[PDB]
DNA sequence: CCCCC
């Protein structure tokens, strides 16, 4: 009995309603699968499969309160939760699923066994997936104009490149980049490029999730972030002005784990899967709260210095120390970016670039040197060092040069530390820096009295 | 008559459907004691357990209006409510129980009688909980190389040891463990091996619990702790930097009470059981304003001194003093330890120290000593002992050495107390002391008269 | 329920 149970079960044999993990309800309707909690996913997947069943079961959909009875049925039907979105090699498009290590494209059941329950939001057509075309030359002119291929831009083109095209690869990628130049080089440019090629992966959100506490209560900037393959944000303030909140280096950490708490509103699911390149669009370089060592690890800066200029503004551009070389502005370029010219062109780019940077194992380094917030820390780091054992055998030296030995322990004057690193560092040049080094890098023997538990690496060195 | 009431009582005959103190419904589907505000869970379970009802019944609850109508039913039955997670000597594993006491592993409906609603996260196999294993041998031989096996480390050892096993205990301890050490001292090794071994039983959280209110408002992080088995920390702020907030011994000894204040947002059942212990990673002694005796009882210590550098560097890693030993570091054991290889001899080994301490009771010990701030208050317990009228027996002694008879009392001067200690404890190293000890307990009987209300153990010995 | 506070 139970025609409309028997209909159920049919539906569920054909493996095409899947419950995930997190709770979502995932079907499987015109060559993709989605999840939309606001949407009635289920019954549209009914009414869309009511051809596939026998003809006696086909004209009982066509009911509204037939077609909910078997989503009730369905819903308690489904029991086990299925893994999702594990393939990091696998672009999923609207009609198929690209493959990123071979190039073929599966369309169908062939599409459906990998999970990707994300889209570009648009259809794959191969006859514009090709090597050379007309747009083709002009996209390569584009890049080439935005980075040059010189002998002193190859480092920061590579970089580049490896970032841009990372953002094919549905990972969790360590590193947060920060697209730095001065007005009119192509950061927007880039940014418009990478929207209109990689489509729906693409998201961009605010300054909030740099400069906020994430566990607040319902947090759509975070929640936006779900299994999105690419994150923009922009327009990062100057923080020399006093006025704007520093980054926070708690948000910074926590945005390179693997899962992100925030939730939507009118909803309970908390944590999102994280899968973006987050890149930052900025006239002036970060300034974080706090300055740790993991901190430096997680932070990568790639230059713009190009300009595009109008003729009048040309003589003006061409002295100017923040740009290397000026081009004439073109005033349809936007337009043409806009309408999705390049789209296919570009995507094409980025995968022969994710060939050619996705040797082994592919992963973003972090370019300490190039932040200035960095520099009292890395410079520091390689001058002063932890207590020494095995020269213990120099505590006649260490006297000599000033040092001093408690309960095996080296020991340097507050006054004879300052002495020194006036040598390194300025006093005027970084007074409030060496007074906190002094005070973070140094143990407390008294209230007053204290020690600095860090010795010289010139000193050590010396016989 | 009432079938459908029928067939609620004899689900309900089953103890399959549970009535929690929180006010949620618990039910057993797949072998789980799952529960959910968000699912038709019971629907699930009438649904599923269909099968086990007689035919007459069986072909009822293929229609969800029957369903709905057995589960209003079935709850308005459920009077009674009781607890979960009431065994401390088990361990829920995936797809059953392990027992520590009998060594024994009850999977599928004999896991029903424990109510245990968390678990690892892993399946339990009884091939690879075997001794007899190539990773036990190269894991014994990591952490050796991390805590060396001499009678110079081994304290260090046993409180290592201690504090793995309580991992697997069911209870509440008192003490907060802590990892203190240098760059590279395997305690992010051994974080990474412990969350391996005990799945899900392993959370991570900011400094917010330790430098902010516990319960504040909405408190995550404190709530995170509700049937965690360890709760990590990492990057703590060092105390040496003037204007940052300081962790609470308020707050220690409420972490040692056996219910730790938490809640989750939006929700009243703050009291949610403690079976954590807290593993606290940092760089830098930290420094507590206020130390005394209860303090001191809810505060452990561990300390590393190991280093692993490259060979380039490896002179100078074996140069400092942090590193009682220094090895080759191998970068490929990131990559060992993150893809759970040694998951199985980890979890015997741990098994193996349990039986190892499988006394009836097994409680935490503090290490105050370790700490360089507790020096102070061992110093200051063992010299600075109260005295007053009732050794009155020593009035004669007390003329004789300089003292006076306040009611036949033992008192000295503020300013002869510090001359005094000027000798033994110095000024300006102890000024911090001098303070405390002069706002606490010099006492005197007068505005303009300076006592204080204790003697030294050297008076106290000599008349 | 969010927002508001
Ligand atoms: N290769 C190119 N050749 C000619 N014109 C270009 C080229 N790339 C960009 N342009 C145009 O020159 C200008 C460059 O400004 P664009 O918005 O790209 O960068 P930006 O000012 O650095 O960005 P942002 O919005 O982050 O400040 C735009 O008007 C753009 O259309």
């Amino acid at each position: 009995g139970n025609k409309l149970f028997n209909i159920a079960q049919r539906i569920l044999d054909t493996n095409s309603v899947l419950l995930t993990e997190r709770g979502d309800h995932i079907v499987w309707i015109n060559n993709s699968w989605k999840f939309n909690s606001e949407e009635p996913l289920i019954t549209k997947l009914i009414l869309s499969i009511r051809h596939q069943l026998p003809k006696e079961y086909s004209s009982e959909l066509l009911c509204p309160r037939k077609r909910k009875t078997v989503e009730a049925n369905i819903r308690d039907m489904l029991v086990d939760s299925v893994e999702t979105d594990t393939y990091p090699d696998k672009l999923p498009f609207k009609n198929g699923v690209l493959d990123l290590v071979d190039g073929m494209f599966y369309s169908g059941d062939d599409a459906k066994k990998y999970t990707c329950t994300v889209s570009t939001g648009f259809k794959f057509d191969d006859t514009k997936f090709v090597e050379d075309s007309p747009e083709m030359e002009e996209l390569m002119n584009i890049i080439n104009d935005i980075q040059p291929l010189t002998d002193e831009n190859k480092k920061n083109r590579e970089l580049y490149e490896k970032t841009l095209s990372s953002c094919l690869c549905g990972a969790t990628k360590g590193c947060l980049t920060f697209f730095f130049g001065e007005t009119a080089t192509g950061k927007s440019t880039t940014k418009r490029l990478l929207k209109s090629a990689i489509g729906d992966l693409f998201v961009e959100t605010g300054q909030t999730i740099l400069t906020d506490v994430l566990d607040k209560g319902p947090n759509p900037f975070i929640a936006n972030m779900h299994l999105k393959r690419s994150v923009f944000c922009s327009e990062l303030p100057d923080f020399a002005c006093s006025g704007s909140k520093k980054i926070r280096s708690d948000n910074i950490k926590k945005l390179t784990e693997p899962c992100v708490i925030g939730r939507p509103c009118f909803s309970n699911k908390i944590n999102n899967r994280n899968h973006a390149t987050i890149i930052i669009d900025t006239n002036y370089k970060p300034v974080f709260d706090r300055i740790d060592n993991a901190l430096m690890r997680r932070i990568a800066v790639v230059r713009f210095r190009t300009h595009f200029s109008q003729p009048s503004g040309r003589e003006a551009a061409e002295n100017n120390d923040a740009y290397d070389k000026v081009k004439l502005l073109d005033e349809g370029l936007d337009g043409k970016i806009q309408n999705n010219r390049y789209r296919f062109a570009f995507l094409y780019l980025l995968v022969k670039w994710y060939k050619k940077y996705h040797i082994p194992i592919m992963k973003l380094y972090p370019t300490p040197e190039e932040i200035p917030d960095f520099a009292f820390y890395l410079k520091i780091g390689t001058l002063l060092v932890s207590s020494s054992v095995k020269h213990i055998p120099l505590m006649t030296d260490l006297s000599k040069k000033g040092y001093i030995l408690y309960d095996n322990v080296v020991t340097l004057p507050l006054t004879t530390f300052q002495q020194k690193i006036s040598k390194y560092f300025n006093s005027r040049l970084f007074g409030h820096d060496i007074e906190s080094f002094i005070n973070r890098h140094k143990k407390f023997a008294n209230v007053s009295d204290e020690y600095l538990q860090y010795i010289f690496i010139e000193d050590i060195s010396s016989p």
